[PDB]
């Protein structure tokens, strides 16, 4: 499954839901097969029942139970591995297991897509504290298009540095108005990954399902690797590789225009 997109396909393609619609609805979801997973009290640790990890990519904690949270490693553009973590929004009982999650990868961007029109709330006002690992919000920047909290993760003798990314620009009408402030946090969000340096560390990235607007977020910042790499563009291909990773990684049509339309915005700002 791949339809490789030239500049002036791509511009046209945006704008041909028919076409869109037609394409998108014959990749797989791949979702899991609840049997998979024969853990007693597991619902307990998803918010919907029907959307549960591939195994294969799962993301296992350091009993089955308290191995287990909804999240699996996304490869990156080229099939890189473990580029970023997919997972649920935390609920009251997995909060600590996301913060367990963001120490034990070593995760130094979090990004959280929310509409502020109209996804959870596990992020301290000064300081909280979860299976020991101290979370402090020592910082707040308010931009027009996300807030970036600076954060110090304290767990013992060692500290490290957190980069919380809130995104309140999600679109209900994901039409080509609401692309640019995507497409810059895609763009602010990988260089601040570029300054981590050579380090295998996942950007985790979540709402609420963790496959809708998440897997938005993920095509569109692998697409434009490929466009400044290759000069085209696959989202076939790219939402293809998602969902081996991660069931169900953009699940409607609207999302998956809304990738054309910030891809075709991108390569028009390339071009210029």
């Amino acid at each position: 499954m791949s339809r490789v997109l030239q500049a002036e396909e791509l511009h046209e393609k945006a704008l041909d839901p028919f076409l869109l619609q037609a394409e998108f609805f014959e990749i797989p979801m791949n979702f899991v097969d609840p049997k998979e997973y024969d853990i007693p009290g597991l619902v307990r640790k998803n918010r919907y029942k029907t959307i549960l990890p591939n195994p294969h990519s799962r993301v296992c904690l350091t009993d089955p139970l308290s191995s287990y949270i909804n999240a699996n490693y996304i490869r990156g553009y080229g099939g890189e591995e473990k580029v970023y973590i997919a997972t649920q929004g935390p609920i009251v009982s997995t909060v600590a297991d996301f913060w367990r999650m963001v120490w034990q990868e070593h995760t130094p961007i979090i990004v959280m897509i929310t509409n502020i029109e109209e996804c959870t709330e596990y992020w301290p006002e000064e300081q909280v504290a979860y299976d020991g690992v101290e979370i402090t919000v020592q910082k707040v920047i308010h931009t027009e298009d996300y807030r970036l909290r600076l954060i110090s993760l304290k767990s013992g003798t060692e500290e490290r540095g957190l980069k919380h990314y809130w995104f309140t620009s999600w679109p209900d009408q994901k039409t080509p108005d609401r692309a640019p402030p995507l497409l810059h946090l895609v763009r602010e969000v990988e260089e601040a990954a570029q300054q981590e340096g050579p380090h295998c560390a996942p950007i985790i990235v979540h709402c609420s399902a963790g496959i809708g607007r998440t897997g938005c977020f993920i095509a569109t910042s692998i697409c434009c690797q490929q466009l400044r790499q290759e000069g085209v563009v696959d989202i076939l291909k790219t939402t293809c590789q998602l969902r081996q990773d991660r069931g169900g990684m953009i699940q409607t049509c609207e999302q998956y225009q809304f990738v054309h339309h910030v891809m075709s915005l991108y390569e028009k700002q390339l071009s210029h």
